[PDB]
């Protein structure tokens, strides 16, 4: 009737700090950030590097990164030349989809240990020029962040304008979004001060010929705020009756996250103690413009599949693509906002698009208390979302 | 214990013709070719579009294609907005890896029907300019085909130069390579004129305003050859004792392929006759320069895994990245040349890189006789290969 | 010293090539070399006699260092020859001749070459120095940016023409009739062999290809009279007058004159073609450049006490059909004496070359004793004019 | 008519800014307007008296149509003022003065402005028109392609300087000593207030930021004498001599002079600063440009019948320290009379401007009755020189 599958466990979840656009980590390619997160995750797992059998990494903006970004990140982390690698693109959901797909390989018994995560260096995303002849009168070379990353293909508008569309329908006003945003910055600061990212974040040292070293040991974005200015900001994506601003939207960022995943049997063989069990996951899709609400349906799928209720979830991570998205999800699901993005999120910590889906699973892994269920969901351009249920061990 | 998995069958396999670089299909983006193949596959399968639950497309050079290439391809094929999509990058192995990952989802019982394949428009791959301050003395605009597609990161040389290195190691000379190349063109012409791609390839109508419609109904590349010229050509990747020429290497091309995959149970439910069973698959990786021999190890893994012998394979599809690669594989596996790439391959038909791993699997599906085993393998930049074993139903 | 008299000893040019057309493979400086060599040959003097060279050239971006020096050295003139490149927009080729004449008048040199050169086919695009702006980078076309856009008004030259069409009531049908007349006159002149002494052929050499000899202007054949009244108004969509047919085109070409003092011409026993009588620049409100040649022409006439009736042949550069009509309207001159063998609307307009071409054409076409007046407008509101008398 | 006497009535310049430095937000034409307006104000004449303007400007790409016209109209001069932009590479700013003097000598104008302008900070990159080559392309830097690369040898100006250093045995240490000397002289002259009638300040305004007043040259402070002997030889790896310290730098600036006939100065009740006595251009093999100024200077001296000893001060443009040393050696002049208040190695070298700056500096620094001689080399193998006498 129903397939009998291997049990999948998370043994470590590690990330770089998230750097701001053109900021602290901007000199480092996405693949280098990948290598740093992958090397960190293997160290934290306490396993040999040779034990990693295969690697999948989310990475949305691959233009100009060179051949096989995941291979670059893996070989860059000192893993064996024998390690197969695949780079995954589900827009903002990439980092999560990588984990899901790796989980599926493990469930099939096709590998026993894998690394999965995401990486993005938005600072280093290039501009493009069409192949062919230059038209008389000039041409604008397009920005790949905008063209590939942030523009809905079908509506020919920015992700922000799609968010405005949801704001309208669900009556989610500027003040509520601004309040959510301030709250995210508040929670991010609290968490960092309380040392809530001790085992999760590893520092990166930026070495430049001549000048002194810079050690980046925390997320850069959450300190770039002025609470007084927040309600004074102009709406960036919609002038007429807008709600979304630079403050209450996610930002553009650099970072990478990696998880060591293995079967239950593998963890025993290697004598390592798992952090959490990956229970179920799902993808959902809606009209491209309606992506902010796709996480609702994805989350519900996962709950229905396992036969749990929203109340059974101790901790939710709903990616803060826009403050609007989180509020849209809180509204439709009817869940306790005190249980949502408790230690901050993409609005204040930043959103390296290919890594965020991995980061939020990594964070549940650490923050959950033994036995608790954690649910992470993440929307994506095109009308998609991914969700994942884990249980702490 | 080994998991108990669902059985996966191929119900249809369809592709566009392969267009030459800046040739017959150069006006169509990769995603549009994707839509044509996906629509083709579904119609050929004789199922409602709504039965397709999820889609994975291989696509190596995603820059400038717009957000979520697979979503574009899927929605462009008129599939429901409810259909989740993911774009896969394992370089030249992408089209096969997409099928593999879709198979793992089916095996897990996570979906019952999926579309998997590959797409590439090398004609439309753009040039790139780095973000940042313009360096004194000049700004480089790099060709993404060269930078992301064809250049080994680690050795900093063309794929063709890596091939030369294997030609050296295994003493595969210019004459043998040229002979293989002529053989490939010969087989392609024969197969095309015999009507052998009658159920595999669907024609493409190119429409230009004011111009007469062009119907591309067959592969463009195989007619672009002069056998007398073959031995005369210069070895374009190496000065001292070269072997690889434009004639005996694959070309740059445009095309897409798509397969409808389902569980044995779903095929029964939908009352469709499955074409083949997907038995096993594997990824192998070696030293980046040695990618030409990676398919040897991947095929060997698959054979060892299923407990089959090389002699048990009725038809081999070893992707013709370079004539060199096929010869190296024949050499190491000690297989019958007459059973390899029987109706031509990438040297004569062209190599839209994200598509080819899907095409060759689709070709075995149509070409195998009832009960026969077919093995498809494909190398990728970085030092990898994927391989798949199917059995005709 | 007293001021020296200046004579034109030779005047030569390449054919004019269409945009991305027959001469598009040759850089402007190479066209310049061809013209300069040809003029020296026609003058019948040793190259060593040429003391200094000035060339008009408007769009110098990407041509490499010192375009006039490249033209001169490329024509095999002595390394001792000083060179200067001149930019008065479309007036450049005439202003080079004027400034050369002044040097000769001062006794500072006795023999010079002056002319102009342009390869609009090879003018590049530009990217600004600095940081790439988020959201995209603009690559501007230097033809449009440096060549054809008025700085002050932020409009195309073609829109300045429309402005004059309004103020002087010069209609679309009138501009179209002028353009058709220009194409007619160019074809008639070419058929009659009127350019046999003025134009020298250019051989275009490509590796692995057979040589192509370009012996005549390309542009004047690119016309369909039936289509002329049907064309869209490209610079002003609504109630416009200027079109692709009735405007000058973008083109490649070079022209060069050998100039000497009367004393040097005698010393070298060459037969001068014409004497330079007077020249002048005028400038007006930037948008009103179409009428600047009227003032420039008036200045030269007044300078030497001649009346408009004393001019046998007028060359009023055909930047637009509108410009010539405006000049005829304001000066009230006989249209049958204006641009008699065609002009820039039909022959094309390599912008730095045209002001030299039209002086050179008068030098060949005028009959002994006749006066010719050449005038040419330029972006920014300028014009230059020159009066010569055929010897 | 006989040749008219030419006088310099004012000479003014912006400070020179470093590459991407204090004046980098201003286009060349705006620096031009500032210098022109300053020169006219200092002259004390109605601006309407200025009849025509020539400005040197080497790297014109992307500056928009008719750079000199933009500078002149931006300075508030009348729309009736004709304008021409001059390109003789680094000699441009001097050649503009020479050409304007020739017009005045002919009596073709009685008052002109002449000078030079350059914003190397704003010089763009270029992409060729046409289809993009498979495998990509490098967009060239116009400073490098048009400004600093010799066409014929396909090497940097700096490598041409190396050739002369080798031929004349002018060593690394001698070049460094000259460069330190220039920096020392520049600082001392700035500290003594020697530029108070020459340089006018520039206020740089950014909406949202406070005003920055640029009141002195930026470059001469960017030096560390202890480092000078440690620098790499950036144009030549083996046996090199030229470095960043002992070569001129890339810079932004403009200079403008008001020139009149002696009659016009009398008419307008103006007391001129200096008389323009003579000028000349010389040219040699392109690679040998460093020595062209020797020949240009010798021409002027021989023309007027002066000997080197009759010259009170020499301004030999400091394109490289090597150039000045080659000139001092070949001419056998007293080094204490050469570039007395610094030069391009330490003040910087906005290439279209420097030839005018050095003439303006002599006009201010010479004492009554003294002769000053300015000379300047240019890419392609040229030089210009000019002799003035202080009144
Ligand atoms: C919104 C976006 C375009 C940034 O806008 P921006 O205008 O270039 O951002 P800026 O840094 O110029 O900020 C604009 C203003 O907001 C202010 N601001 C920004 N963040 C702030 C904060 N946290 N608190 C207070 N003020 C803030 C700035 O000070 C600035 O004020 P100013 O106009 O007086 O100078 C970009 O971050 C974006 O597109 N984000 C969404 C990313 C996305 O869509 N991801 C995928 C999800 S589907
Ligand atoms: C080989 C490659 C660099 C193109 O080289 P190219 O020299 O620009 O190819 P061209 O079309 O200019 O062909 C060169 C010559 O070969 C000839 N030629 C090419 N294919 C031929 C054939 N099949 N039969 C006869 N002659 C042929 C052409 O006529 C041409 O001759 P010419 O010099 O008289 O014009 C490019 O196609 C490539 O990189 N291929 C490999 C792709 C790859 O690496 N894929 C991934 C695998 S890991
Ligand atoms: C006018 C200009 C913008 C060209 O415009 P364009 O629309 O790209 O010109 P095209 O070549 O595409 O011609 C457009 C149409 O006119 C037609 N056409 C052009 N010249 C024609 C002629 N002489 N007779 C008949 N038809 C003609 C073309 O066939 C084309 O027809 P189509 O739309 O059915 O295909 C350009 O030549 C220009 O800027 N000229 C002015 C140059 C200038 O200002 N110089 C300085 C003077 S101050
Ligand atoms: C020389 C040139 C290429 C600049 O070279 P650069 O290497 O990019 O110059 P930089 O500013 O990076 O200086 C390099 C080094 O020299 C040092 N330096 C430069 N000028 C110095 C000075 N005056 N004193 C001490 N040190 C100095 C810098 O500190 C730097 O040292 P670092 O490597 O420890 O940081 C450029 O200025 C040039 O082309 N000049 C010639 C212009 C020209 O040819 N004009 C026309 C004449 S015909
Ligand atoms: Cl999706
Ligand atoms: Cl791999
Ligand atoms: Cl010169
Ligand atoms: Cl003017
Ligand atoms: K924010
Ligand atoms: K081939
Ligand atoms: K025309
Ligand atoms: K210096």
């Amino acid at each position: 009737s129903k397939p009998t599958l291997k049990e999948v466990v998370i043994v470590s979840a590690t990330r770089t700090p998230i750097g701001s656009f053109l900021g602290s980590l901007s000199l480092l390619p996405a693949t280098k950030l990948g290598s740093i997160a992958i090397q960190g995750a293997i160290e934290k797992a306490g396993i040999p590097k040779e034990e990693v059998k295969e690697a999948y990494m989310g990475n949305v903006l691959q233009g100009g990164e060179g051949q096989a970004p995941t291979r670059q990140a893996v070989l860059g982390a000192g893993l064996p030349i024998s390690t197969p690698c695949t780079t995954i693109n589900k827009v903002c959901a990439s980092g999560m989809k990588a984990i899901m797909m790796a989980s599926q390989s493990l469930m099939c018994g096709h590998q026993d240990v894998m690394v999965a995560g995401g990486m993005e260096s938005m600072s280093n995303v290039p501009y493009v020029m069409n192949r062919g002849s230059t038209p008389y009168g000039g041409v604008k070379l397009e920005d790949l962040i905008v063209k590939d990353g942030l523009t809905d293909v079908y509506n020919k508008i920015h992700m922000g304008s799609c968010a405005e569309n949801t704001a309208k329908k669900l009556n989610i006003a500027r003040n509520e979004q601004d309040a959510y945003a301030i709250n995210s910055y508040t929670r991010s600061k609290a968490a960092w001060e309380a040392g809530k990212f001790g085992n999760e974040v590893i520092p990166v040292t930026v070495t430049v010929k001549g000048q002194p070293d810079v050690v980046v040991k925390e997320d850069e974005e959450y300190k770039r705020v002025d609470f007084s200015k927040v309600p004074k900001l102009k709406t960036v994506f919609q002038k007429e009756n807008g709600t979304v601003t630079a403050a209450n939207a996610s930002t553009l960022n650099d970072g990478a996250a990696a998880l060591v995943l293995m079967t239950a049997d593998a963890a025993k063989r290697l004598n390592v103690t798992p952090l959490a069990r990956i229970v179920a996951f799902a993808d959902a899709a809606v009209e491209p413009i309606d992506f902010p609400i796709a996480p609702v349906y994805a989350a519900s799928m996962v709950l229905k599949d396992v036969g749990l209720k929203k109340e059974d979830i101790a901790m939710w991570e709903v990616n803060e693509a826009f403050s609007l998205v989180v509020l849209a999800n809180i509204k439709m699901l009817e869940i306790d906002p005190q249980k949502v993005n408790i230690n901050g999120g993409a609005v204040s910590l930043g959103h390296p698009i290919g890594m965020s889906g991995a980061r939020i699973v990594g964070h549940l892994t650490h923050a959950l208390k033994q036995g608790e269920y954690g649910l992470a969901s993440i929307c994506n351009g095109g009308g998609g979302a991914s969700a994942m249920l884990i249980q702490k061990l």
